[PDB]
């Protein structure tokens, strides 16, 4: 059985959370949220105001090498503040370059969080983002799709709100049966 | 200034919380999260389990005159558990009566939150809801329209979570200039 990591920070979009939580809790596939800020209680403020608590401070795992023995699929979500921080952070850098290429993990980022797929030296070829990433994207030598979501190797990028929905499909698709994925992507009355 | 209320309750669907909170957020529009239920704090379990802070309880409001004093527009959210409260809850019924077919209010309900039309006696001839909620809202005399979005006097529709944007965004397109409107959606990247 598959588990999720969605890490969130401080400014953390709302759309861009939910939308991977609720699908992958729909699906029954073990999903945790794992906050890297300093709030000890781990209350986190999102990029619209939201007051939500995370279930694990990144601080409890201790390397990248144990991170992924713990979780098969890695999720950076954007906002504009939120994207900074997880972009920055050396562990998810980490997390990151050990998870690419591996047979049986993914990586999925979407919007501003794309950004950490230059910041821990990612070589995929294509890819997408927010728009308003696309310049910083293109001097990392990435070519720019315009198109809701891509995938090359295990790096699943998503633009934007307005594609949370689908983003958090593509992951899936990785993981469940073509039954399950059915179900849960009729479940959702998608437009 | 147009003020919204975003209801929410424990069981309320995260992803069709967040949709419209994000997108009215965007606007700069005020919004309030008003929380039905049991907790002192106002901290509510949503529908898959994330635990996020409302900014008020709907024990803050005396009256749903005084509420129509507040706010301008209602949106009620699915989720089978939180739309069961939502929709039984009768300060959240005399709300959408008071304002239905009001000039300058705008009722939102979207999956299972449909279900407060019913209960609350609406005489809206089309509907849509959730799959789910179909049979149901037939038998309360709806014309169910199966699209994503339904628009009817000053009460909007909508189906499920896959729905939630096109949703906030037909709420956001009454109340908002073109201008306003078009710069808004274009920044969700909407596929």
């Amino acid at each position: 059985m598959v588990k999720v990591c969605l890490f969130v920070a401080d400014g953390t979009d709302e759309i861009e959370f939910s939308a991977p939580w609720g699908i992958f809790k729909r699906a029954e596939i073990p999903i945790d949220s794992v906050y890297v800020g300093e709030n000890k209680d781990r209350l986190v403020k999102m990029s619209r105001d939201v007051e939500m608590y995370a279930n694990r401070s990144y601080k409890e795992i201790p390397s990248a090498d144990d991170f992924a023995k713990q979780y098969d699929i890695a999720i950076i979500p954007g906002g504009g503040l939120g994207a900074k921080t997880l972009s920055t952070t050396p562990f998810v850098q980490q997390v990151v370059k050990e998870f690419y290429k591996k047979p049986n993990k993914w990586i999925g980022m979407i919007c501003a969080g794309v950004l950490t797929a230059k910041t821990s030296g990612l070589p995929n070829k294509q890819i997408t983002g927010h728009p308003s990433v696309r310049g910083q994207l293109e001097e990392g030598g990435y070519k720019y799709l315009d198109q809701p979501v891509v995938l090359e190797e295990n790096l699943i990028t998503s633009q934007g709100p307005g594609t949370a929905m689908l983003f958090g499909l593509k992951l899936l698709e990785q993981v469940a049966s073509k039954d399950k994925y059915n179900a849960v992507y009729k479940s959702l009355s998608m437009p």
